């Protein structure tokens, strides 16, 4: 099936943490693709990838990017459909760099940002955007929420464990 | 008017609304249906959840959620819904929005809230529009209509702006 | 019988709130420990928050990293004062942990700690306990006596070291 | 008669702390104001946090700013919880006074609210009150329910607002 | 300082019209220095298409320096200079919150391949001057220019300084 | 790729040679474009004197570019700058505490009238690389190889979105 | 008098700022100047200021700037004298940029930084320089102190009447 | 060696003596008695006091005083002596001293503490010799010559790079 969110990072470095949003979709049998675009050494290729992403089936993208972290924002200025910005942390400043440089984004171009490397986050909220609309699929978010809880209840009954 | 409302405009305090007025506007802008309410995380924890687990039901496909300062908002409401929350930081009297923006953007692993600029209102209503054209032709291409005729206004201001620096020169 | 709950989102959590534990134990106040998380068992954590009295506690210590609405979430359901404790996450050193515990808008008040401070946590509340209750406050303050005590000799250590190294 | 003592540096300080007065005169509890200052009355500083316990405070407010010590230095010398509130000052905004209150090491808590947060710290302190206290605790209730009705209300309102708006 | 119709040698670009308070200054120093300069508005988040078109095509124009303006996610700076052989200067202009600095971290924090050379915040005029000091790398009588321009610098601080003595 | 014995043309210099292992990225991009460069320790803190007498002897033996890199409270660039017509890049230097936002905003926040090109904490190879745009902003043959430079790296993105393929 | 303590500043916009070190430095009669002297705009005249001091009988020298404010650290650097900096706050960043570029000076030349705008703080520490080894000095710094608890004293009999 | 301080190195737990034993050092290396002592705000109040107010009585002549975190030690021994104080603000855990930094710098109108850079105790020492230089032209020029030396190694280490990128070049 051809692929509903693409998952783009500037450097196959980014990822250790993009991997995770990829991971994400999967569990939710959405069809993705993942690829290297860089908006700074890649600008036609990222500018191509972005203004043919609807055409392709695209309906999502999630892209992740380190400190003057531009791609998501270049990507949103280039196509209608919603772009998810994930902060990568680079060697210096924690992601704070990567965190400002995609979240504030002027009136006119909306960037979607999740937490600093938040890569598994942004994979989930890809499929709540796939779901608005989608009743079977929400249901599915929500079964995955309540096992969410169920994990939990696993870790309470670890840390009374610990706490003996 | 008197529409049933597709996204959700909340937040906590009604001091909010000078900023979240903007995300209603965008909204009306792409004509589409959407409600303002007060939704306090702090205040009203029990209205705020039943706000988030019912919205589904009702027929909202987003909410768009402002908070300011300990900025809970966003967050509980994601906790509480499958649908996708959008988070705007309001910035309060002090440190001008950076304690609304953490507080909202820093979710971890498991909830995830879809979050725009501080004081960013308008993006967060135009990001609604975005999910909302995702997989629809129509809308989305309103949605390339309105970049255009951003990008139309921008070469406009260039050329003014030309003249403006040539007119100095002279 | 617990007095104190000592609440966190998740077990990888313990390593820093297990000094609140220990702080209670120290001076025999029970206490309860639980893994509540706001975001992903927001259903549990509502029913901790309004339980909480009924039960008998007296005071929740809560931690939280990154976007931390847990204490918040708690305070925001209980008439009982709540601690809060910023846990540093991965990235920014809990400064995002802070600023989401301690900027509690008007109305709902949460009573922060240092980053990572779930000792003093544990101390914070055992003051409240003590605040008036003569035999309680009485252990507080030798407690206190004996932090001093414990200055006094390593100041006198410290000296002896450096003496030994000019020598 | 005093049950709380809301302090703090300066009186430049009182456009803040006052919310803290306000706060505890709402709940009826005796509180007593003081500018008492850790860097300029050091030896005053000393005695307030001394003589509190004896004079029969319970919870002691205390806000300062910049390189903010107050709340901590009362801290270590009385076994009563203090609630420090970071005051703003010309620039920072109370950035330093947060990070210089809320960061005590291990061994002296202070609990920290909101940069500008005194209303929170008098609430908070009708908390620490109420814990244990039946009358005290019924009203917190009643006022965390009343919280809830405004904004009943104020959310009412703005959908008329919205409502007249459109139309 | 500049006449009217030359061909310019320096573009001073930004993605909004409302930051040209600020980077006038960069005009006018290039004006006091007779570099002829144009200015643009052109956006990288409204006009991605139009600005890639200013980048490659500068060079080839004759234009030798590009300083450009944007604020908060700032990438105009980095996304010309990604398209340009050109040096760009950054400027990053403090908008309603964070006073620039999400501005600054944008525009500096490049990762390796492509560099921007950033300035202060809100330091348009000495994006201007810097610039200049470009141009006049390699060019001697620029340079003494440049020198003198630095030279007369110190002047002005000994009539602070008598003013200072006044005020004292 | 740039052969002993010629004229420097650019200076890359730093505080402390504590900082040459972070520096060195700076030479080894200038000796990939064949630019003739020089590597000093010029200390603001503690040879004044002798910065001075770089920064303003500089020009007149034919550099035309400064890279300076200092960390904490970085004053090398800045003071460079103010004794020298030639354009100063900047290289935050992170020391041990505060990642580099010390240098960094010791470097990038310089008043009005002497500007200082900052580039990334770290960003020896981006400095480098700078001075290299600087030097072919006049000069077409060197602007030529710029661009050259620029398209080969999106061929190595091919690579890397390759390996990306393997991993997912 | 010869000036035992020099107030010196980039700009006469600093002034606002720096006058109080001047105040301070009268309250304690110290003979005291006042200069603008820029690091970055007068270099050759800020070297010269700072190598002649000792010499003309200066034993403090406090230096206000902002932004990547280097005036105090150059100033530090040419002197064996000991070095106040205040960091003097600009438009953006409150002062923040002024504090780091003063304070973070790397080992083998120190800068006493004080407070953002602490000017009259700078002058109380260059008092206390003064007095360290000049009994008859630091007694008047005792008798400032007495005095300044006295003031509080007045505050708090004010903040009585405020909350009543 | 058993001789009467100058100088008092004190901090605000043992662990922070390995940054500031650097203070120490630089003090001998100037030939500056000086004593090193744990001195705690947060867990001695009273006994900080009582340090703060004898130490001028007791012949010291500056107190060099680190802490981290919330660090409360410098500005308490100042407002208790009329000497010098020279802060040196000890990084912790996290935030890299930041904290450390802001809680000693920023102190209010009155009470001024000299601050240093983060874990800058050896710029604390060289910063007390100054002070103790300031009106003894003896040890002002030992100063002077301190200050030539480093000049020197600077020149060395200038020589020696250049040689190292000769040699990389060829």
């Amino acid at each position: 099936e051809r692929p509903r969110v693409g998952v783009i990072m500037g450097s196959d470095s980014d990822w250790p943490v993009m991997a995770d949003a990829a991971a994400a979709l999967a569990e939710f049998d959405i069809p993705a693709e993942v690829r290297v675009v860089s908006a700074h050494r890649t600008p036609e290729a990222m500018f191509s990838y972005a203004r043919g992403a609807a055409a392709r089936g695209l309906e999502v993208i999630i892209a992740g990017a380190g400190g003057a972290a531009h791609l998501p924002g270049m990507v949103a200025a280039a196509t209608p459909l919603p772009v998810i910005g994930v902060p990568v942390p680079l060697g210096r400043l924690d992601g704070l760099d990567s965190l400002l440089s995609i979240v504030q984004m002027p009136a006119g171009v909306p960037v979607a940002t999740v937490s600093i490397g938040g890569a598994g986050n942004a994979g989930l909220l890809a499929v709540r955007m796939l779901g608005a609309a989608n009743p079977q699929l929400r249901a599915r978010i929500v079964a995955f929420q309540d096992r969410l809880a169920d994990v939990v209840a696993a870790k309470d009954a670890e840390l009374q464990r610990l706490a003996g």
